[PDB]
C-alpha cells in the first residue's frame, strides 16, 4: 500500500526532471562487442572506478533520425531513468556526445524468452505461471504509474542470471491516465480495442498477458494466420480454442484475460489486478516471494577480444543536437 505511493513519488520526481549525462565514455574500459542493435553496437564495458561490468548500447544519432525512431528512443530513455522494479532492465547511466547516445544498461548474461520457448516448444503450467506472475507484478507496477506497456511478447523478455524475467523494450510504452489511440505492437499480441480503432487504455496489457500465457503453455499463440488481416479478424470476431492439455483453471483465467470486451476483462474490473492474483490458476503463487525473487527459477541460462576490433570514432562536430536535446 504505502510502498506504491513511495514508488509513485520516486518515479514522478525522475519523470518530470530526468537525469542527463550521468557518466562519460572515458569512465569505461571498452572490453568487446556483445552484439548489434538497430542503431549501433552493444559493448561490454568495465566502469574504471567501481570495476562493474555493463552493456553499453551505442546509438548513432544520425541512424536513429534516418529510421524515424527519435520519439521512441527518447521515450524509452525517459521511462528507463524513472522506473525501478525487479523485472525491468536497469539503465545505470546515460550520456550523449557529438555522434552517439549511450544507454549503459545492467549486464545480463541470460537468454531470451523467445529462443528458450522456441527451443523447448512449450512450458509446463507451473513454469508458465512462474513467468506470468512476474509480468502480473510488472503490469501492476507500470499501471500504478499510468504507464501502458503495449508491446508484450516473448521477444521483449530476457531471462536473467537467476532465471527471472526482465522486460527489455519501452519505445512504445506511454504515460497516460486514461485512453490513447496510437496503433502499435505486433499483430499476434494486438488487443481487439486497438484493432477496433476507437481508442484503448491500460487493459490492452491484460489482453497481451492472456496471449503470452496461452503461447507459453501451448507453444503457439491463440491467434495466427499467414496474413495480418486474418489475425485481426480472429482477435475481434473469433473464438480461441484451448488445447486439451490446458487445465480447467488455465482455460478459465484465459477466458477472462482473452475477453474481447475490455469492460469484462480481468485486470480492468473494480478489484483490478486482484482478480488475476486471486484466480485459482495462481493459487500456488507466493506473490511476495516472486517479487523478492526468492522462488527457485525453473531454467538457469548457461552464460576474448572482438574477432575484428572496431574503435568508436566520435565526431568533432555535433550531429542532430536539437532532436536529442532531452536525452
Ligand atoms: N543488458 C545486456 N546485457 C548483455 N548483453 C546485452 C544486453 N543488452 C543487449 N545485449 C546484447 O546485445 C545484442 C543486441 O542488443 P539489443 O538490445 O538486443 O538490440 P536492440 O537495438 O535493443 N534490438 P533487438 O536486437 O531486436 O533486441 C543482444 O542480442 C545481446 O547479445
Amino acid at each position: 500500500k504505502e510502498f506504491l505511493a513511495k514508488a509513485k513519488e520516486d518515479f514522478l520526481k525522475k519523470w518530470e526532471t530526468p537525469s542527463q549525462n550521468t557518466a562519460q565514455l572515458d569512465q569505461f574500459d571498452r572490453i568487446k562487442t556483445l552484439g548489434t542493435g538497430s542503431f549501433g553496437r552493444v559493448m561490454l564495458v568495465k566502469h574504471k572506478e567501481s570495476g562493474n561490468h555493463y552493456a553499453m548500447k551505442i546509438l548513432d544519432k544520425q541512424k536513429v533520425v534516418k529510421l524515424k525512431q527519435i520519439e521512441h528512443t527518447l521515450n524509452e530513455k525517459r521511462i528507463l531513468q524513472a522506473v525501478n522494479f525487479p523485472f525491468l532492465v536497469k539503465l545505470e547511466f546515460s550520456f550523449k556526445d557529438n555522434s552517439n547516445l549511450y544507454m549503459v544498461m545492467e549486464y545480463v548474461a541470460g537468454g531470451e524468452m523467445f529462443s528458450h520457448l522456441r527451443r523447448i516448444g512449450r512450458f509446463s503450467e507451473p513454469h508458465a505461471r512462474f513467468y506470468a506472475a512476474q509480468i502480473v507484478l510488472t503490469f501492476e507496477y507500470l499501471h500504478s504509474l499510468d504507464l501502458i506497456y503495449r508491446d508484450l511478447k516473448p521477444e521483449n523478455l530476457l531471462i536473467d542470471q537467476q532465471g527471472y524475467i526482465q522486460v527489455t523494450d519501452f519505445g512504445f510504452a506511454k504515460r497516460v491516465k486514461g485512453r490513447t489511440w496510437t496503433l502499435c505492437g505486433t499483430p499476434e499480441y494486438l488487443a481487439p480495442e486497438i484493432i477496433l480503432s476507437k481508442g484503448y487504455n491500460k487493459a490492452v496489457d491484460w489482453w497481451a498477458l492472456g496471449v503470452l500465457i496461452y503461447e507459453m503453455a501451448a507453444g503457439y499463440p491463440p491467434f495466427f494466420a499467414d496474413q495480418p488481416i486474418q489475425i485481426y479478424e480472429k482477435i475481434v470476431s473469433g473464438k480461441v480454442r484451448f488445447p486439451s492439455h490446458f487445465s480447467s483453471d488455465l482455460k478459465d483465467l484465459l477466458r477472462n484475460l482473452l475477453q474481447v470486451d475490455l469492460t469484462k476483462r480481468f485486470g480492468n474490473l473494480k478489484n483490478g489486478v486482484n482478480d488475476i492474483k486471486n484466480h485459482k490458476w495462481f493459487a500456488t503463487t507466493d506473490w511476495i516471494a516472486i517479487y523478492q525473487r526468492k522462488v527457485e527459477a525453473p531454467f538457469i541460462p548457461k552464460f576474448f577480444d572482438d574477432y575484428e576490433e572496431e574503435e568508436i570514432r566520435v565526431s568533432i562536430n555535433e550531429k542532430c543536437g536539437k532532436e536529442f536535446t532531452e536525452f
